């Protein structure tokens, strides 16, 4: 992996703590060849959350289901087979599409909206 990146099993990550909306987050992942992460075990969840300070901010992750309402995607060609909602997520109204990590005192997922500015990781091969 890249100098700031952090490898585990065979993907490498970084965590970007510059706040973006959804889509700058995405295109500053794509400018270092990676996309915002997806997420697919409780491991592969710590070590991001381990990349995150010792706070766990709160980051986007690169799902949403903005397209049609309940459909969840990950930009990576990947499924979305692995959930951390927090109580009361996920909220599926369209205004509210993007996938956020590290939220409250649980450090569990929210759909928010996409424009809000959040920190973020990125991944890649």
């Amino acid at each position: 992996c890249p100098t700031d990146w952090k490898l585990f099993d065979g993907t490498c990550y970084l965590f970007n703590p510059s706040v973006l909306h959804w889509a700058d987050a995405q295109e500053s992942c794509m400018k270092e060849g990676a996309s915002l992460a997806s997420i697919h075990s409780l491991e592969q969840y710590t070590f991001v959350k381990e990349l995150t300070t010792a706070a766990l901010t709160p980051s986007w992750l690169g799902g949403g289901d903005c397209q049609v309402s309940t459909r969840w995607f990950w930009m990576d060609g990947t499924s979305m087979d692995f959930t951390d909602w927090c109580y009361a997520q996920p909220d599926t109204t369209l205004t509210e599409c993007c996938i956020q990590m590290n939220v409250g005192v649980g450090k569990c997922w929210d759909d928010t909206p996409c424009t809000h500015l959040h920190s973020s990781i990125c991944a890649k091969t």
